[PDB]
């Protein structure tokens, strides 16, 4: 289930990140519009920018961190704060966390592996929820 999961993406992390990321924004190419450095870049480009390595890989290592402290894939109310709060975050909505876990929930749905890809789409919706509460437009 989800906790497994969790751990089965901590054991490749680096993979998973960059594979579901540019999962997200080829299914959502007006994404790149907060991220233009992005623009007409191939995946094997892009995971060779190091801006995309280094934001793919904090992305993963910190959703992880939150997926790990949710409860039945509800996440801390201060997780969300504190990923309001985050000043690079500023240009974003809610919008922007649902989409990459439409990708991530597909991603996971296409894969050969047995993930609960059910829990991460509620995890998706409850991240989506908390954010709001938090302040997230
Ligand atoms: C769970 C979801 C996310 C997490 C945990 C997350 C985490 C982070 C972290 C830790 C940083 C600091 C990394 C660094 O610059 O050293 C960062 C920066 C940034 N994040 Fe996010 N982020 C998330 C979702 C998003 C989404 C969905 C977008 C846009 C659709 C986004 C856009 C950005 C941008 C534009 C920056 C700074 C510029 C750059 O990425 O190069 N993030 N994020």
């Amino acid at each position: 289930g989800f906790k497994q999961d969790i751990a089965t993406l901590r054991g490749d992390l680096r993979t998973y990140a960059q594979d579901i990321f540019l999962a997200f924004l080829n299914k959502y190419p007006d994404e790149k519009r907060n991220f233009k450095n992005y623009v007409g870049k191939s995946d094997q480009e892009l995971k060779s920018m190091a801006k995309f390595g280094d934001h793919t890989e904090k992305v993963f290592n910190l959703m992880m961190e939150v997926a790990d402290r949710a409860t039945d894939c509800v996440p801390l109310a201060s997780d969300a704060s504190t990923l309001v709060q985050m000043k690079q975050h500023s240009g974003l909505t809610t919008g922007n966390f649902e989409k990459l876990f439409v990708a991530l929930v597909e991603y996971m749905r296409a894969s050969g592996q047995s993930f609960d890809s059910q829990s991460w789409d509620r995890f998706g919706k409850n991240l989506v929820s908390a954010l709001s509460s938090a302040g997230m437009k």
